[PDB]
């Protein structure tokens, strides 16, 4: 239910580094530090691609589970995940998901080489394919603007983040939540996203809650194995209902942005409440290149790094341990690539 109104920004099509760009970047940073999230206005193309992707998702989800379950690959984690498979803080989650990772044909040199997680999306139909690809291209353009403004706002060289996101490992979760069916309303537990930057779109049903930064509340560093943020604060105020709003996307930082900024930005915790109707949403992750390593921006003498490909691959093997994708990584020793990439990229 509606409480807070989020701040809304209109991004320039191109970010050049002029003083107004820097001021806008500072305002985005401040909004994340106060509210944990903000809105960015969409134009006619951004909105059209959003609506067409949501419409394709709705059509696909009405297919029988036998067909949806066939949309899997043993090369990439792209494709279908049935409801009740994903687990957050020991409890299974309710949405069914189609993950879209980088769509690489078997003729790509990385797929020929057997790099872990590299392969073609198992698209369910051509309308779904075209809708998601064009939506993700548009989302990527916004991701790059946001990353240049964020660097500028921190008085960093304009290409600090975008140097890491060339051919970035961008991917998207296409979600459908069922209607509530019992007194249980926890659609997904409280958690933080593992990536760099998150851009989210939703239908008009409502159910996403986010947690702003809280004075006096210590936050875990979810990229470290003993400091999971899963389930933390789920039942503590404050949680901000993200009111469905036509003509916007929302944006919040992930774990990698928390890591690189040394906690000046916090990975925003979020959770979803089931509603009386099914609910559709998309979460887009604007990510480093598979071969890029994140590093702390404000501690130049720190050795800590996050190699992104290793980070992603470990996360997905642990989240979907029995997927055919994980089994083929283990069978073919595809993780061996990671050590050579760290040394000879
Ligand atoms: O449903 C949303 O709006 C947020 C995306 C989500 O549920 C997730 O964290 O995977
Ligand atoms: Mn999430």
């Amino acid at each position: 239910s509606h409480m807070t109104n989020l701040q809304t920004f209109e991004l320039p099509t191109e970010v050049t580094g002029c003083a107004a760009d820097i001021s806008l970047g500072r305002a985005l940073i401040q909004a994340w530090q106060k509210d944990g999230i903000f809105q960015i206005k969409t134009d006619s193309e951004q909105d059209r691609k959003t609506q067409e992707a949501m419409a394709a998702s709705k059509q696909f989800c009405k297919e029988p589970l036998t067909f949806k379950s066939s949309c899997v690959s043993d090369l990439t984690y792209s494709g279908y995940v049935a409801s009740g498979e994903e687990v957050t803080a020991g409890k299974p989650d309710f949405p069914e998901i189609f993950t879209v990772c980088k769509d690489l044909s078997v003729g790509d040199q990385r797929v020929k080489a057997g790099w872990p997680c590299h392969g073609p999306v198992p698209w369910p139909n051509n309308t779904y394919q075209k809708s998601m690809k064009t939506f993700m291209e548009e989302l990527g353009l916004a991701g790059e603007r946001l990353l240049k403004l964020t660097a500028l706002g921190f008085e960093l060289p304009i290409n600090t983040f975008t140097d890491l996101t060339r051919d970035g490992w961008h991917h998207m979760r296409v979600l459908r939540f069922p209607p509530q069916t019992s007194t249980l309303s926890r659609g997904i537990g409280a958690h933080t996203d593992y990536g760099l930057l998150v851009i989210a779109a939703q239908d008009d049903v409502g159910g996403l809650y986010i947690r702003p930064p809280v004075e006096g509340e210590k936050r875990n560093r979810n990229w470290l194995p003993g400091e999971s943020s899963a389930g933390m604060f789920e039942h503590d105020e404050p949680w901000t209902f993200v009111t469905p709003t036509p003509g916007v996307w929302t944006v919040f930082p992930g774990d990698i942005l928390q890591f690189m900024t040394g906690g000046q930005l916090l990975s925003t915790p979020h959770k979803v409440k089931l509603n009386t109707r099914e609910r559709f949403a998309c979460a887009y992750f604007h990510e480093p290149n598979f071969e890029a390593s994140a590093y702390p921006l404000f501690e130049p003498s720190a050795n800590e790094r996050i190699h992104y490909g290793e980070h992603f691959t470990n996360m997905f093997m642990r989240c979907y341990p029995d997927r055919i994708t994980t089994q083929r990584i283990n069978k073919e020793n595809r993780l061996a690539h990671l050590e050579d990439l760290k040394k000879y990229s």
